[PDB]
């Protein structure tokens, strides 16, 4: 089992740290959707949650796996899918993207 | 480090399964931003997130600790106290509101 948090957070546009949702995250949250059911593999292993601002948003959009620990930044809906294969089912995180372990 | 996620989830009156907001989920969250927030030993080490449905609405208030895993169900305001002296800092979750490990 993997718990995939997407932050969807949007904010006014004079907030100094702008938001996930303005660099993109809802697009991404919807990938993850679309992905974790049109796949059975994923379906029945993997929950996609959106989220609040987990303080990390001028490296966003922020995706965190757990219980992995895995926090991603700067992801794209593009990256969407690296990140289901490799590391949703195939247990490596995308080191690319990530801001923390 | 623990990450701590309520769901906060409002839903109009006719879903079926009613939200965690409706069940009082918002004052939950509330209760543990203002605990952190609030003690030198917690707000150095433990984020609080509200999310949307955890897929767990007819157990709410849903409240989910990681890396742990521990699942909450039915959980008060008042509980909140209890989780976070004997889970967040004990390391022993509160037996009577798990759902889930
Ligand atoms: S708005 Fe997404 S981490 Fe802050
Ligand atoms: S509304 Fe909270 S788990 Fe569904």
């Amino acid at each position: 089992f993997k718990h995939v948090f997407v932050c969807v957070q949007d904010r006014p546009p004079g907030h100094p740290q702008g938001s996930c949702a303005q660099r993109g995250s809802r697009e991404v949250f919807q990938a993850f959707m679309e992905k974790i059911q049109t796949d059975p593999q994923l379906f029945m292993t993997t929950v996609i949650t959106p989220t609040g601002c987990m303080n990390a948003s001028m490296m966003g959009p922020v995706v965190v796996v757990y219980p992995d620990g895995v926090w991603y930044g700067q992801v794209k809906p593009e990256d969407v899918d690296e990140i289901v294969e490799k590391h949703l089912k195939g247990g490596e995180p995308v080191e690319r993207l990530v801001i923390s372990k």
